[PDB]
């Protein structure tokens, strides 16, 4: 009494799809800013605001997971900004983002070890402990 | 320099998108239909189908000129789409469905109506390219 | 002692009122955007949607009272945004409002069909067929 | 090359009937309505409650609200207005102008009458202020 | 284990002068006031100079606000509030009656002087206000 | 010429701004925990924190350049702020506690935690400098 609309290639033209987000940043609902404090507070008084989309944070870190469902919520359909910890840098959150965006991604030598620490205490799958 | 990778990104994130269409989480987009809400008795409107902006915007190329010609340039507010009539609103959820999971158990008697609107909307998979 | 006020002339100077008021667009809170999509729209420039108001929309689309009154998620405030079937065109619509804010429309006879068609999707009094 | 009068004849009355209704509902409203209560000759303003009103009908029946409509402007769509009326304004007396406007009648008691005909007079409502 | 005790006597001092810097520096402000007039009626200035304030400190002292803020039929989540002051205060009464809330102390011209106490009378304001 | 006084103003005012501490009214920026990584089991342990932003501005210096240097673009968002990993939501309750109402009581195994934060987020009366 049914029949059955299979479609072999939709997670393919997902992935497809969805890495594209991390460059067209179509759809941006939340947005992340650094804390870094380098040199001094004037450089960059306009802070360069990292574009993400709500369900890619939640489903790759568990801390903005259990953020965004228990936090308070405010406005449902605006923006939300979230600003890191100090000790993640501009690069290091954007190489996160990256990597919550794509699963897969290249870090300098000099960033990886604070990318670690990040993904850690930011609970993202592939760098926490647990 | 090093290069940071895990071994199963697409299991976790389409395990997640999956349930995107039931928990109705982060929704952006509310589907109604103009099809017949039981005829003549008015009684039963299509109330709404909350959906996700990417996905409709990945999945339809119809959905997707729809959101990139029709800016919510606002602060705030939420997509009312209001769907041609070919859309029942068994067909509305059942598409969506598809446009989330890559697959959608349809029943006989609407087969005719799924197949149609997949190609209204040309929903990759569903609209014949 | 009890006492009884009115005032005559009150229907016609607030029905004059409305009827210049999606001219002026003052207290505008709807937009109908419009995707008629001719020919295939190569996602040009948007295609500007009418304002329009959710009191006169809902007192006269059965259709509109219900997505206004009861959308599963909802803008709090201010103004939101509908975009309606490709079967309608801008100019209908912009007929169309016209018709429910004056009770009257010019229409043309080349789109009379669509108009017609339209009122039914939209089920507006007067035009619905029921 | 010819075109038509698309028109219904009960328009009119369906649409004003479909006003009427909103006064009396919180629905579409979009200003809120507060002033000094005058409860007791001094005023209580502690208890003082907002009286939800629609900017459209406001401004079309009565000329006080249209310019602080107009020059009080929307700089935000999420910005909800609410307006501090006189404090020569009780609340009831702000009850029934809310419904003077919409319904466009009212009955009062005469205790009353002399404060809301001068309200009428201040807030330059059709009908009741002189032009 | 010790419940050891914090404090450094100076805080009050500075918090109560980051809240008369705050008055001028008018950051994280979310209440905007307009002073309702038909002057503005003319080509010459339509929109009103809307003053920027702060929820806190309203309600700090005015309770009138107090009550605005604590219920009201419809508010937003975090977008500006605006509200109208009544046709009592000009721009330059209800700028000094927000200083007076901001810092507790003000200077007006004896002809402000009269317009101001009126409006922090109908304004509820602490040490303005008689009851 | 004239002059207003309201000799009462900070007693009322303080009570005013004690009482904040409590409840969200007009709360502009919400804090939250990382602690987790101090090797707690718990996927998160901590709910967002509710602060008010003028006030953790007038104490803190570490707060004070970071509300400036956040644009919030948009006029009806609003602030979610990851405090750093070395702070525990008790010991950031104790350190807000201080921020609002001046005294704080901190029992001496998070001392080393509340004083540590001081540093951390450079709150005067804790802060070295």
């Amino acid at each position: 009494e049914n029949y059955h609309l299979k479609w072999d290639s939709h997670l393919t033209y997902l992935n497809s799809s969805i890495a594209t987000l991390y460059k067209n940043e179509k759809f941006a609902d939340v947005v992340l800013y650094s804390s870094y404090n380098s040199s001094g507070i004037p450089s960059d008084i306009p802070t360069v605001g990292i574009s993400a989309h709500k369900f890619i944070l939640s489903a790759s870190s568990q801390f903005f997971a259990t953020m965004f469902e228990t936090a308070p919520i405010t406005n449902p359909n605006g923006v939300l900004y979230v600003v890191l910890p100090p000790d993640l840098s501009h690069r290091a959150i954007q190489i996160l983002v990256q990597y919550m965006y794509s699963g897969e991604a290249t870090v300098s030598n000099d960033i990886l070890n604070e990318v670690l620490r990040g993904g850690e205490i930011l609970k993202i799958r592939g760098l926490c402990r647990t």
